[PDB]
């Protein structure tokens, strides 16, 4: 993230440049037209105004690709302050304080909800997708924070308070998967596109806790449902992992495709699982039987990886 | 504040997208120049030109607008890590380093001072009133915590030290309350007076404890005019008060005007009660007296929530 | 830092004021060359949109500015999280998890990696020469926590693990010593030189700091050249210290420029202890005859303070 303040400090200090010298060949330019007015030599001279108000336009530009980095720094911070607050709230619960962590977490939920808002328009207005990404990489740690927040919840007891929490974080694993599934489509470089897809493999897993948390609260009605969002991302992303691996730039591109395959797999285990325990053992066979699938997915890969 | 980061964002966006459909507009006018020129045809072409820069300063005002929104984040984070110090040069009082306690707390006194001067700075220059009340929010935060820094000097006996800490928060609530009541003066809706209302009615609160305070350390002098600038004060929210309920686009605004109303009558009642301790019961007496006026106030209030 | 933030937002706010004036003046003389135009009258509306776009570049140049003093506080809060967690290894080295604070310090260092690609990017692009040296501070304070890192690595045993992350700092020390070298040759007023000055005996003391911890893994033989390049910065830091105090605009400055050019005997004498600790005597009584050197350096400086 600090990174990428200096990339867009770097080329905002370039913009900057090039619009100061636009801007003096812009006054030579009335040096040029105070000497003799024509009906054509003012065509070349707007060529100038042209060029001034696009090297403004670039300019402001990268200071709004600068002051998103800011943000996502702001962001990430905002983060930690609610990791601390969380980690302080599970303090207060193993020191005996359980009833003054509700209202830190409330708070955090609050602060959740208020980082989620500015990552998520972060996000729609990135000039450059790695703004959208590094949005995204701190939208799944508000969601798994939301998730270390229901677990303190039930917890201490506040199971229905523990329920609205996981589902608001499932909602929220939807809205980043959708915007993770368009940075993967509209990918140009396979590099993003398995940024991406890394954070959606852990956007499942997330969706997995969700499912057991939700499990030990009793509802496991719902984590059917949420079981169900976990395995059809998995296929969402094995389509794409695949299709990562099958055009790669570089082979290892397709390797650390084959590994989160390897994660598909492993996280469609939990979920064939996890509803087992629900009892729903013939829709865990079923996500088994997509298990296999992706295993031959990944045997496949490894294949090319040799030939 | 960081929900304001994401609005000043989405409206940068917007404008950012504006700038660049009219800075093609105006390479459209340069091949509408290009084919042939006239004398009158060229007005037509400055209109774009005049919009191309137009909605550059639009832009570059949403910009500083953004910009404001990170500089009230990382501004609030000051005060964080502000209180932080503040908490653990109490933690140093109550485990035994009363003497290093004193150097954190001449640290976060400069570090108040800068947050200060950043968000006085960011008050003024605010296109949209909620980057002023804000900033105003957390100048509260800096005033009350100055408060804390003061009575850990007394309680550390730095009777001395504290008074002039507690001089410098009774400048800086007079500060911000004539921030706040510009807010409030040329607020265009009834809720932005509200909310300048609720931190006048906590400054007022944070001058009270200034007064109690400085009863403490013996200056029961200054703490006679602190109380005094706070029952001015109280006269100038109630005046404010009144108003905003009686001219009311919805009555949830006049109810939230009478639970501060009674909160100026309470604030008033603890007035009379440090200047019965002051032995000024004289000026208690009349203290009290301009509770019992915001009491009828709020009755008469309330018969218009009913009638 | 924050001072900085209301600096830059106070021009800001008045370069985007001055913009919008001049924005109503581009639309005054679209007035003016709406009722009748001429050959000649174009000349002076062409002087108006060229004070448009140098009203424009000025504010997105102190908009850059802002945005870095912005990223300058940001950073600032990067360095304080690096130390909490630096802190936070030191406790779990004390505590007992020497294996774990490890991982704690291989974070903390690709953080500090990450900070200083910011703050060296904040440097070179600086508008404003405060912008640059208070990013030398920050990288100033990058390079010590980049030394307590390597002596917990020293103190948990990872001798050689701490002798690359010296390298590391010892290499940062040198980059942030010629941009202090760049910014006190380049400064206009005495101030800013030594303020200049004071980083450079802060990285002279980190580079010696870096010696003696190198001293204690036993490698000597990289310590006789870290103290060469102290010696060799000394050297330079009082060429600039004389130069500073001869031509003074207050006395003030020379007498910091004494102290400073005491300090740099000091840390001359620490250089030939370190080195008569090595053994290299030779080379130490070398070092304390540039001692002798500065001393008398520092006695005639006192001589035009009294004189």
């Amino acid at each position: 993230i600090m990174s990428k303040i200096a990339e867009t400090a770097k080329r905002l200090a370039d913009s900057l440049r090039e619009l100061r010298r636009i801007l003096e060949e812009l006054k030579e330019m009335l040096e040029r037209l105070e000497k003799r007015p024509d009906k054509k030599v003012i065509v070349d001279v707007l060529k100038v105004i042209v060029k001034a108000i696009e090297a403004s336009v670039e300019n402001q530009r990268i200071s709004a690709s600068n002051q998103a980095a800011l943000a996502l720094a702001i962001a990430a911070e905002a983060v930690k302050e609610i990791e601390e607050d969380i980690d302080r709230a599970r303090k207060l619960k193993d020191e005996g304080n359980k009833e003054e962590a509700e209202k830190v977490l409330r708070k955090a939920r609050e602060k959740i909800r208020e980082v989620r808002d500015a990552l998520d328009a972060i996000a729609k207005g990135a000039g450059t997708p790695d703004i959208a990404l590094k949005a995204a990489e701190l939208l799944v740690r508000l969601i798994k924070l939301l998730i270390e927040i229901a677990k303190l919840l039930q917890d201490a007891g506040n199971k229905e308070e523990a329920e609205k929490v996981l589902r608001e974080a499932t909602e929220l694993i939807k809205r980043v998967t959708e915007l993770l599934e368009k940075i993967a489509k509209n990918s140009d470089t396979p590099e993003l596109a398995l940024r991406a897809a890394e954070l959606l493999v852990r956007l499942i897993k997330l969706l997995i806790e969700i499912a057991k948390l939700l499990q030990e609260q009793g509802n496991k009605e719902e984590a059917e449902k949420v079981l169900r969002e976990a395995t059809k991302m998995i296929i969402r992303v094995a389509q794409l992992l695949v299709k990562i691996a099958k055009n790669s730039d570089e082979p290892e591109l397709a390797k650390r495709a084959a590994e989160l395959l390897k994660r598909l797999i492993e996280l469609l285990k939990e979920i064939a699982k996890l509803l087992e325990e629900e009892g729903n053992e013939d829709e865990a066979e079923k996500v088994k039987e997509i298990a296999k699938i992706l295993e031959e997915a990944v045997r496949e890969l490894e294949e090319r990886i040799i030939g």
